[PDB]
């Protein structure tokens, strides 16, 4: 049924399942072999020496064209999905790949297939934006310093846990095609134990937009080779931003990615809490506490209310809501009391749709119109007893007189 | 297509068609031959001289028995299927027939069939209720008067067109065997002619369980044997649905009922359907359809009642009214941004987050209570704008917790 409530229906934690992001998904590219109708050169080595296939790409050709649809399909090890870019191209270009998503995402895995050798030099971006802005992710590079001004290896500090470091490691061909590369965000940095409470680590994983530039690529030696750039498949995986509050992601009345926000929670990211759940701050519900939201109290005399923080600090932390325009001629942060010119009903209970009603009071026998919104004793004059103030009291006598109706006996 | 809807689908009074009633229905009974087996007489005029023949009747005897299922059954004028009493009966007995429905039925004739000779007294019986009150009809006998202390042939007077007249017609033998008895409760009648606005004659029309006594047979000869005997039964009619189901349904708990279409409910479309009352109940008339109409709650109710003042005063027009209007809905349709909300005009008329809450300008504006129409918040002596955000012409903003704008030179 629903994995966001306990087995006593307690909210906890329901999140998407484990999935790869990049699956059957488009992604807009810089250049690709085809047009024109391109050439490409492959060698293949045997015991000690070298053997030089070569090819040629039309895009109109389907078997020859190579397409980036070869890199969301299914990646099958026996029939490979090599894509392909345009050949004689290197630093400095700038050998980009976007992404815009919709949604914003956390990634765990990073992996890539080849169907070219591994470069030297490239750098990984991202955007928490749709599009707009743009930020790098991490480095890796021989050169650090000399291409991107950078320090090989360098330590991920915990002031910074947001740093990015650039390595020579792992840019080593072999492998000439199939290398496999899986960049873990999670590793090296000390506090990832507990992400769980490591918000500018849960915002390093915050992402929406991808970007993907390349310049620099080895040499070897030394148009006899068509050198380009090729790559069989693609899996990234992680889980939708719904901050803990829906266990998956559908799309919108305008073909838009999102949340179905549980836990009081609203937005596309379950970023925001639903309406009226002004009551206590937004947060993620978490493991050991489920930081749902929570509606306001009107006692069902209102819809709406708002929110202050000195009131859930001075709350002791426990509350801060307060009731907008409260109906039924009620009042307060509740709506839990009558107005002036109406009272409480005692007899209906303390959320009734009529609760407050106004002072029958004896137009006679009651000085005011006014009774007391707490009791309901009226106005009793003088020698008046009485709720609404109808009797005569002890001793007292009524009269006809439009004004002095009980009075005293000796 | 559906008859309930005219040719371009207008909701047209639908009609079952007018069918045989007692055709295959069981009947308790007072008594009849076979049990014991009995024994009756029965004569036969060979042209002018008299010749008496009699026979028994065994009910454990299948072809002597003479079952009710002789009445119910399709008559073959070549085949009869006599039905026969016990014999040695006569008035003064309640020789009583009655059938309880389940449903409501209009009728228009009524026929007869005999094996027997037409006796002399007989009577009707019937029920508006389910076979607990019971009400007569037309009388037939020589004395209505000492019998039934009736005028025999009465007339149908317009100011009664519920009377109760009596009749000898056709109390006659010949027929001693096939009588034949037709009857048709609008002759006589003034007002049959506009039945469709002759509620009275809508009335004197109910029927919902019939009942019908037997006293006297005539004594012709007159050692003999004499009983009560007819070939079948035939009785035509339609569903009551008050013109607005097609046909009549059977229940989940066995209950031939309208499937009440032109939103109407009850077993006879003789009221409306829940939520249906806008204007109230009334029956499919030959010039209006007079149909049931829902309420209006612009999608923000789940439940409505209705009052005539409101279709009384309207000048005959409508009269809906919702109740327990949720998701920020209030009015009479839930048509209203309630003390509360207010009207987000670009968003549509029934959304179910249609009324936008009155952001006012917890310093700007005055009061938490915007115009809920216009939106407009109480802006304070040199503020303008809807929240109240702006300060107006001449008015100089400042920081303070009460009043940003001041007048200007
Ligand atoms: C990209 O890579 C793909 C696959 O490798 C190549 O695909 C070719 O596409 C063309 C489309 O034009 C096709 O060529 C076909 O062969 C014909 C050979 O010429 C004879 O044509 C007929 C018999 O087919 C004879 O009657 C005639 O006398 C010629 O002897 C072409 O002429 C045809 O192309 C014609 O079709 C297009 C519409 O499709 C018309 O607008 C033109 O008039 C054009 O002449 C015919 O369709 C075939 O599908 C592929 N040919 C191959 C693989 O050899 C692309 O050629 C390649 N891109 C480029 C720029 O070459
Ligand atoms: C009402 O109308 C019906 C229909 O016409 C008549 O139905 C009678 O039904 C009985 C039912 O039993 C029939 O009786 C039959 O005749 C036998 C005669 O007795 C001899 O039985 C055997 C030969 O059959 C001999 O060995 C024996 O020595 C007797 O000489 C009855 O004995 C039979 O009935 C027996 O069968 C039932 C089970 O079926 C047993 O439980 C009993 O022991 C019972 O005795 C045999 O069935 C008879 O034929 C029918 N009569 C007809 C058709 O005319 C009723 O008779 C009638 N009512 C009256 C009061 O007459
Ligand atoms: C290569 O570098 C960046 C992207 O990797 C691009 O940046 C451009 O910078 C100039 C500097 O004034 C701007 O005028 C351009 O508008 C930027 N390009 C954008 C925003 O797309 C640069 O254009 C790239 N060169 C290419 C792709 O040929
Ligand atoms: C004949 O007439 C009616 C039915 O046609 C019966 O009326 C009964 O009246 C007595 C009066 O005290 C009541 O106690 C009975 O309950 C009535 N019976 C009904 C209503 O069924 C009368 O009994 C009939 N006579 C019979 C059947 O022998
Ligand atoms: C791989 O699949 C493609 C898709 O049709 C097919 O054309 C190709 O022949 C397959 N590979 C081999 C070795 O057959
Ligand atoms: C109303 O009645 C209560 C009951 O004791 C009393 O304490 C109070 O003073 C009265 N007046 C109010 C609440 O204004
Ligand atoms: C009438 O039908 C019944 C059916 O059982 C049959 O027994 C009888 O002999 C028939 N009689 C005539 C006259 O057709
Ligand atoms: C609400 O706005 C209308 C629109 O001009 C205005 O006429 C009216 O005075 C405002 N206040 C109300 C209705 O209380």
């Amino acid at each position: 049924p629903d994995p966001c409530y306990d087995e006593h229906g307690l909210p906890r934690r329901c999140i998407p399942d484990f999935v790869n992001s990049a699956f059957g998904k488009e992604v807009k590219v810089s250049s690709t072999c085809g047009k024109p109708p391109s050439r490409y050169c492959v060698v293949t080595e045997k015991g000690e020496e070298q053997v030089r296939s070569c090819h040629l790409c039309n895009a109109s050709d389907p078997k020859r064209a190579h397409p980036p649809s070869f890199l969301t399909d299914l990646n099958n090890p026996h029939n490979l999905t090599c894509w392909q870019s345009d050949s004689y191209v290197q630093y400095p270009h700038n050998v980009t790949l976007t992404l815009s998503l919709g949604k914003k995402f956390e990634v765990t895995y990073v992996s890539l297939q080849f169907c070219s050798p591994r470069p030297e030099s490239m750098a990984i971006y991202k955007s928490m934006d749709y599009g707009k802005t743009w930020v790098p992710f991490q480095f890796y590079s021989t050169q650090c310093r000399k291409m991107y001004n950078k320090p090989s290896r360098a330590a991920i500090t915990k002031q910074n846990e947001q740093e990015a470091i650039c390595t020579d490691s792992h840019t080593d061909v072999r492998p000439l095609s199939g290398g496999l590369i899986a960049f873990s965000t999670l590793d090296g940095r000390p506090t990832a134990h507990d992400f769980d409470n490591s918000p500018v680590l849960q915002d390093w994983v915050t992402a929406t937009d991808i970007k993907v530039t390349f310049s620099r690529l080895h040499t070897f030696g030394d148009a006899r080779d068509s050198y380009f750039y090729a790559v069989s498949d693609l899996q990234v995986g992680g889980r939708c931003k719904c901050n803990g509050h829906a266990s998956r992601c559908v799309r919108d009345r305008d073909d838009n990615l999102v949340c179905d926000c549980k836990h009081n929670t609203a937005g596309p990211e379950c970023d925001r809490c639903k309406p009226f759940h002004y009551d206590r701050p937004w947060q993620r519900a978490t493991a050991r506490e489920a930081n749902e939201c929570v509606a306001c109290n009107c006692n069902l005399h209102a819809r709406r209310c708002r929110f202050n923080m000195e009131l859930y600090k001075l709350s002791g932390r426990k509350s801060g809501g307060v009731c907008l325009n409260c109906r039924h001629n009620t009042a307060g942060r509740h709506c839990h009391y009558c107005k002036e010119g109406f009272y409480r009903d005692l007899s209906k209970p303390i959320s009734h749709r009529k609760a407050c009603k106004e002072c029958d009071c004896h137009p006679v026998g009651a000085a005011g119109q006014t009774c007391n919104q707490t009791t309901g004793q009226c106005p009793c004059k003088d020698g008046v007893t009485g709720i609404t103030c109808n009797r005569c009291a002890k001793g007292y006598q009524q009269s006809r007189s439009p004004i002095a109706p009980c009075i005293k006996i000796p």
